């Protein structure tokens, strides 16, 4: 694994470091030593291709380092040579431990500033504790040293530099988690922009602005809109502000910038929706146009599912063709072949509801499929801002309604199968409406936050009591006479009766005309104790206890499940029902930016 | 909207203030330009009728505003035209931005102390984030500036003027927020008071009093109790403090100051009945009067429902008048006609009950109706501590009995159904008694907060999921035998056994003796899961999470409550139960007063 091969590979530097005279010494700073082997090979290299300069660099030891420098000039040019530190220099070195007088003298040698660091120590990864990209310049921006910032910049650092990600010193400044000082450097890196730096892309063709909504970075987003906005006048207590709305609004761009947002993994990405120019703009889309057209989806659903289900109810059916032989057999009624099924006017009335059902169904995938591939699989099923678990469940419930017309032209027995997974499926679907509604949206996730984690735990360890009680009670009633007590004839039926007494769904087996086994009186003791009140109780004490602590985060998703269904129902519906956001800059002679116009008391 | 059409004012003014180089140069103050222009037409309009003085007022740019004022000393007196801002003068502005330099070079030019700036941007609304009312005296006064204030009031600002509200300035200090400052400035107000300005009435019929009382502002009313008390003595520890009760009592007024605070929506106004002169005042009248007389009525309505009952179970019924031919029907007794129901002395006895069952709906209508037309509809039923859904089901409770009672008259048949409702509704409407009683009053309104809460979101998802499930098990057993299992046999008795499954008020459908469909097994254990561990326990873990977060507001509600029926039972019942409050002034030679005296320690 990495960690096994960083650690050797931090353990073999250390012993080149231990046997090489040159760089103990360049480690150690004896000046004595240092003179008299240079006086005396200085291409010499530790375990990673890094030379004698590189460890006077990172023991921090400038005087070391300028011996080592006057001795061989050239060791300042050195880059590191194996597949950790590929591209370090010294000067990366210098830089990172904030050496001013290192960085000048080796700048001074002709060290470059224009390196890169490409070794997998310093890419973004979870296996790297920071991430500065690959240049000097990058590196003394994040560790903040403005003095070197300049130093290098003056040097001929190119501001406009990309890494492996394609990031600019201002993608990586977004990255660093000073989110405070970061902003001061992005400002002294922007009094150097004279394309602006502020629009370029990375290789996942994000600019600083959009990384800073999609890394939730909220201190940089609110530093970006500052100089985004302008203030119309201020007059006692009350401001007008007017902000561009280009950034944000993304219009005609192949994937906007709140999109973006609601899509991203990073819990600090949600906390973008609730800042100035954005709160204002996804709340006036919701009220404006989003609800209105939420709640007409939501009831054409809805009438919809009263659709399928009437189909369900009025399913064509027939008496059996043949006797019930056997006395425990309860089936009186047949499916009708479809050259049957289609007689009356009641049949062709529901024929007019079946294919409307049908239709949805093959709408449903026309409308999902192309989401999949755009989102991506597993973002689109995944995450719950999205909707993922309804997006599961609306695609299963087209392909169990698709598999069920099948069925039927096929003349195939079963129905009732795929029916009765589409009635339970489809019906739970219209849960996916809950999130437009400040009543209902919320407690919708309390259910999906609660199924994922206190009912899993709850039916793994429910599962080995009632595999444990369910055979007690089967091989208890084994040998006594099935017809006196049913409950647990079988083990099948066992295992299900032992589930809805763990639930008191159904009520403990008892036949006081007869004499059951003394073991099952002492079984079912012990499983009224252990399951009934102890862990039944239990999980309404964990649910009481996951709900107090959940309650804020299911909030913050909700709020979030709003704006995303915003930028769903916009990128999905018609333009001409979704008029451009804000207000129009050409018709007020502000050219072609759009804005929004928010008035505050202060 | 109106957001809309005022950012278009918005923007349209900044765009007319770009496009005309004087009002350009009254926002810029570049006095180059200024003089030029003006040594070069004053009348120039900005898209509100504003003139460029009223533009270098909003820019608080005196030296430009100086200028203006000195080419054309008349822009002083101008108001602004058009629907937002109309008669807005440059004074309002100065004030507003708090420039008292500006401010006298206004008023030595003649601009109007008096001038009302009508137009909607000054209007009380929700639309308005500020009200400081329509005078230049109003708007230094909410603005904390005593110093204009003072200057305004040398120059005829006429300090009992009123706005389109009526509201004078003391009424528009009671309403902004910050309200230990507007203390101070009621004081400079009054200090030139000299009726009082404290006893002038907006439209509304409001004095600053009641508007303090009304709006909730605790502050204002606990400063305005400070010059209606006097304190008798101290004498160690012990304050002995007479308040004059002519304001909170409000004796022989057509409506109270406490009916005003009880009625108010704002939940601030509940904390008034917390103070010194109040407190005591209700606490007094609900220990003497209100419970004594409140638990009287409590048990008058508990008999009379007692006698409502007794002629439910003494209901006048005879024997079927044709066979059960039908081998599921049940029904064996009828109604009696009205000329066979009273005929045994027992019935001339339920006939007094059933007499002064009537009485008592007729008793109800004629104390009801009144009151909704008094405080209005909406707040009759709408408010919690009026009572409202009381008075709902009380209504309806009486017109139940009334339209059985037209039923009986006219031989009409299923006097259960009225009858049905107006038991369950009567009995229920016994819970409006709870308020007097300190044990059942908060948790009757836990049982309002959760059912207008909790059990409403619950019953929302509780019914896609019931929909999903009684569908899927009707269909699973469409085929079957209804008699071996006879909870899904049609589409209402499916419905109705998933809505009993789901709360487990039935136990789950099973008969050992048949094989039921495999597809059942499947989609109970799935309904299980779904509504009897999951939500039915997720149902109490968000009422124990509610209640907690509930529990201090629920205990302020229930106060007030109390005070509601106290102001109630003084308003409706005859005085001569009802005694004047506190201490008459007259006896003691402090003239037509009357007074509560408090002892308090400190
Ligand atoms: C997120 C939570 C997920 C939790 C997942 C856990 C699920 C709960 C229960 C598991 C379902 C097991 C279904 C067994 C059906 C047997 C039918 C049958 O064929 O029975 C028996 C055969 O087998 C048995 O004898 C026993 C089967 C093996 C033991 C039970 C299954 C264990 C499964 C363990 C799963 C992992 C648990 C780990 C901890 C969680 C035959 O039938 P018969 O009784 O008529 O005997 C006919 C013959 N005589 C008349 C002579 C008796
Ligand atoms: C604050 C919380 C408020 C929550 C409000 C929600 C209420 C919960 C349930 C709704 C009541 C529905 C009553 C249906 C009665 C049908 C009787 C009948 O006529 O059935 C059927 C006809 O209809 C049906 O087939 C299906 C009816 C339509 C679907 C069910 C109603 C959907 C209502 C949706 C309401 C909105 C929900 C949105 C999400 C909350 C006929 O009768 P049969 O079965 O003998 O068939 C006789 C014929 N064969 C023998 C051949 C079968
Ligand atoms: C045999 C059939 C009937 C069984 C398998 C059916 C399972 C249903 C009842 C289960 C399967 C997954 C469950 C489920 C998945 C996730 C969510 C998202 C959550 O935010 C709301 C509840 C909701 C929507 C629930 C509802 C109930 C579902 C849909
Ligand atoms: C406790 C948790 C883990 C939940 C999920 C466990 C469910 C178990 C106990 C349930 C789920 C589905 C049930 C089930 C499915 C269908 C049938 C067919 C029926 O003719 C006999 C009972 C039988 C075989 C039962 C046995 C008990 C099962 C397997
Ligand atoms: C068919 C009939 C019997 C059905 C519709 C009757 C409904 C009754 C049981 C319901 C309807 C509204 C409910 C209701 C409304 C509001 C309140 C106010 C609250 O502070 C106490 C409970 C109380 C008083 C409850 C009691 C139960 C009521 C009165
Ligand atoms: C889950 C929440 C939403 C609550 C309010 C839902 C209630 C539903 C399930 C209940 C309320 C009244 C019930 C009801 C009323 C009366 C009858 C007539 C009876 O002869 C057959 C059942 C039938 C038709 C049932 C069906 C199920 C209903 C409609
Ligand atoms: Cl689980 C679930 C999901 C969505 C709804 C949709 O609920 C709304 C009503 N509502 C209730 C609360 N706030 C709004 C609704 C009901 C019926 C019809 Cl036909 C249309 C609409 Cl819009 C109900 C349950
Ligand atoms: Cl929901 C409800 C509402 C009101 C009462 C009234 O309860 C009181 C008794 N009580 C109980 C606690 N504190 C006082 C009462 C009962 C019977 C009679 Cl006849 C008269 C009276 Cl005054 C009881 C339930």
């Amino acid at each position: 694994d990495w960690e096994q091969y960083r650690d050797r590979v931090n353990m073999l530097q250390q012993e080149r470091i231990r046997d090489s005279p040159l760089l103990q010494a360049a480690k150690e700073n004896d000046l004595r030593l240092l003179k008299i082997l240079l006086l005396n090979d200085f291409q010499q290299r530790g375990a990673v291709g890094e030379t004698a300069l590189h460890v006077a660099a990172l023991y921090d030891n400038l005087e070391a380092a300028t011996l080592l420098m006057e001795a061989a000039p050239e060791l300042a040019k050195e880059p590191a040579l194996c597949e950790p530190f590929v591209g370090q220099t010294a000067l990366h070195i210098a830089v990172m431990n904030q050496n001013l007088n290192l960085v000048r003298a080796l700048l001074a040698r002709g060290a470059s500033v224009s390196a890169r660091a490409t070794g997998a120590a310093f890419r973004r990864s979870p296996h790297n504790l920071i991430y500065y990209g690959e240049h000097p310049l990058s590196f003394a921006a994040c560790v903040g040293s403005e003095e070197i910032v300049r130093l290098l910049i003056e040097h001929g650092a190119d501001i406009r530099a990309q890494d492996s990600l394609g990031n600019t010193v201002l993608h990586i400044l977004i990255l660093q988690p000073n989110k405070t000082f970061a902003c001061q450097m992005y400002n002294l890196l922007l009094s150097y922009d004279e394309q602006s730096l502020e629009l370029v892309p990375n290789h996942q063709g994000l600019t600083p602005f959009k990384l800073a909504g999609v890394e939730g970075n909220t201190v940089m987003f609110q530093h970006l809109m500052q100089k985004r906005k302008h203030v119309q006048w201020t007059c006692g207590p009350l401001t007008s502000t007017l902000y561009d709305l280009t950034e944000i609004d993304s219009w005609g761009e192949e994937l906007s910038f709140l999109e973006l947002v609601v899509s991203s993994k990073k819990r600090e990405a949600r906390q973008i929706l609730e800042q100035t120019p954005v709160k204002e703009l996804v709340s006036f889309k919701w009220k404006k146009y989003g609800r209105p057209y939420f709640c007409v989806l939501a009831s054409l659903y809805i009438l919809y599912m009263i659709c399928f289900t009437t189909c369900c109810i009025y399913r064509p059916l027939k008496l059996r063709d043949d006797n019930r032989t056997d006395p425990r057999d309860i089936t009186i009624l047949q499916q009708k072949l479809l050259q049957e099924a289609y007689v009356t006017h009641q049949d062709n009335i529901r024929l007019v509801g079946e294919l409307v059902t049908v239709t949805g169904a093959v709408i449903i995938l026309l409308l999902e499929i192309p989401d999949i591939f755009r989102v991506g699989a597993s973002r689109y099923f995944g995450q719950t801002i999205l909707g993922g678990p309804f997006h599961v469940i609306i695609i299963t419930y087209a392909s169990l309604v698709l598999l069920t017309m099948v069925m039927r032209l096929t003349n195939m027995n079963g129905e009732v199968v795929p029916l009765s997974f589409a009635l339970v499926l489809g019906w739970c679907s219209v849960m996916y409406f809950a999130r437009g509604f400040q009543m209902l949206g919320p407690f919708t996730i309390m259910i999906q936050k609660m199924i994922f984690g206190d009912l899993m735990r709850f039916c793994w360890l429910m599962a080995v009591v009632i595999l444990g009680f369910a055979s007690a009670f089967h091989i208890t009633f084994q040998t006594e006479d099935p017809n006196n007590l049913g409950e647990f004839s079988d083990y099948p039926t066992a295992l299900f009766s032992t589930f809805e007494l763990f639930l008191t769904i159904i009520d403990g087996p008892a036949n006081y005309s007869v004499d059951l086994p003394f073991m099952y009186c002492i079984t079912y003791a012990a499983f009224a104790i252990i399951a009934t009140l102890l862990m039944l109780n239990l999980f309404i004490a964990m649910m009481g206890d996951t709900h107090w602590r959940v309650a804020q985060e299911r909030d913050e998703l909700w709020r979030a499940q709003v704006v995303a269904t915003t930028v769903m129902l916009e990128r999905k519906m018609p333009r001409f029902l979704w008029p451009r956001s804000g207000i129009c800059g050409y018709e007020y002679g502000l050219g072609d930016r759009w804005f929004l116009r928010v008035e505050n008391h202060h």
